């Protein structure tokens, strides 16, 4: 028993990290076989980031100008290029801790965990959510960018997150490992807009059921209600629309527990629209929506 | 900016993980040098667990009783022998991956990782604080026995709690690398009771000190109080008295921010005595008391 924000053991990650530094800028970078991957806005002086032209900014960039480090030793840069939002650095050397790997774009809602590094030096690990403003409610300093959120399965790492920015809201963005940001965010130091965050509702349900399985079952009523009826109640309160899918996901949450995904969404709605009375639901005084399904029977069932 | 519950990198912690059987009962082990450490309930049968004697049970076990397998690889056990609620099997083979190693006993209030571990695999790594009852309040299930709480400094694995009981209240109770347990708990099946759970003051003020430097300042007010005032307030909200050694540890916290640790006792008092009125700090309803002022600091300064 008991339930916490739990990330995946980093291990696998932390032997990937390296220290990429160009002219006066060091990120972190993501060493797999002999590529190592960072943000391009590591080409970019403080200036530049106003309106950087990468393509411009690269064309003066050379290999001996792109210094990476894994550990304390230097790694020989063979190789550059721009792939959207990422350099790839081709170094002479493979990496010997590269796990079994794959590059996955997360949809929004999905959870992941972060590697947070500076100077490629790991300094911790946490879970969030990819929100479905396409923001992160991570926990970056200076220097963090290049820092990767990552799933395992088994053996295999699935790398779906690298950091880049900092929005001025204190949310933060980033790129899946082909460079592409999630969202419609734009490395520039510009004013940028993250949109709605709305809450993600199978992922309430998800821990909703996770705290039937823990005890916590106060809020548990009386009530059911349609996929239409809670809909309703979810839009005026910000919560995304739950579809047939989603129900289909919480299926075996449901069957674990007894308790049917309506009669579930009838709690949820009545803890909306009456709030929580001073009470707690596993430890927490609001409805928590970074735990997928997934998540949920993962933690209550025990793979490793 | 941002404010996430981090753990450590768990990959130093990952390597020494391995798997303890005897009997029918599997748990996890930590290999360190040629010594696997594990709870000694390891040689109990479920029925011996209702009033175990651990010298008689441990009289009937030999070096070969215990099946000790990291990864896929079985080590040779040479030595067995009890320290306090822990046992220490020797085996032939030092762990190629020791990394830099203590055993440390914590305060209550202290916090650290805690890699969740099932049959010697690691699962998932998440941050708690050993409470001022004794208890920690995790996430394990059956079999996660054996699993350790950690600190990292720079290099060193401080290794401070084992994991090795569930109370009846869903509540974990376990001992530091001695085997001596944290609180009043015995490794039995029996009845035991918790104690009241207060929460840790000098770290609630750490993370309001963390959540002013974030930005979320609504909750500062005008006022100041005396650390005799404050501590009134606190007794009858069951929180711990400050002490002016908490002050003396919340001055970093106070410089960086300009708030003096006694006008942030203030603010405390008056989010204790009016609540939080549907606000959050942090992306929290609650006063969050599992942030040290050192993991705070830590999180805010960018320690690798
Ligand atoms: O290292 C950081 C940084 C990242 C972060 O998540 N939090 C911080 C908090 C305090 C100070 C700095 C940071 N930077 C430099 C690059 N950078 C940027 C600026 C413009 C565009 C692009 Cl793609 C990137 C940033 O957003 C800010
Ligand atoms: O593996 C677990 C277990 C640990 C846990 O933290 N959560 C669980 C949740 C569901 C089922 C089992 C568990 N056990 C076996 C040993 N054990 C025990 C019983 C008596 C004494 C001693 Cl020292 C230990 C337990 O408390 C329970």
């Amino acid at each position: 028993s008991g339930f916490r924000k739990m990330a995946f053991p980093s291990g696998k990650v932390e032997g990937c990290m390296v220290q990429v530094t160009c002219g006066t800028t060091t990120l972190n970078g993501l060493w797999l076989d002999d590529v190592v991957y960072c943000p391009r806005h590591v080409i970019c002086t403080s200036e530049d980031m106003l309106n950087p032209n990468y393509e411009d900014l690269l064309i003066r960039k050379s290999n001996h100008n792109f210094l990476v480090q894994a550990g304390n030793v230097q790694l020989r840069v063979i190789g550059h290029s721009m792939q959207n939002c990422v350099l790839k650095l081709k170094v002479d050397t493979a990496n010997p801790k590269t796990p079994k790997y794959k590059f996955v774009r997360i949809q929004p809602g999905q959870t992941f965990s972060v590697l947070a590094c500076y100077n490629g030096s790991p300094s911790g690990v946490y879970q969030c959510a990819m929100r479905p403003n396409f923001t992160i409610k991570g926990s970056f300093l200076n220097g963090s960018c290049g820092s990767v959120g990552f799933n395992i399965d088994y053996d295999c790492v699935s790398f779906c997150y690298m950091h880049h920015m900092e929005l001025p809201t204190g949310v933060h963005a980033g790129t899946d490992l082909e460079g592409n940001f999630y969202g419609p965010f734009v490395d520039r130091q510009t004013a940028q807009a993250a949109g709605t965050d709305t809450t993600i509702t199978v992922n309430v349900l998800a821990w909703l059921y996770a705290a039937v399985i823990n005890g916590d079952r106060w809020f548990l009523n009386r009530f059911t209600t349609t996929l239409n009826d809670f809909n309703l109640v979810a839009m005026k309160y910000n919560y995304e629309p739950l579809t047939q899918d989603h129900v289909d996901i919480l299926g075996p949450l449901s069957a674990q527990t007894g308790i049917a995904v309506l009669d579930m969404c009838a709690s949820l709605k009545e803890l909306l629209q009456n709030g929580m009375n001073g009470r707690t639901i596993l430890g927490s005084a609001l409805l928590e929506d970074e735990f997928t399904p997934f998540d949920v029977v993962r933690q209550c069932s025990g793979v490793t």
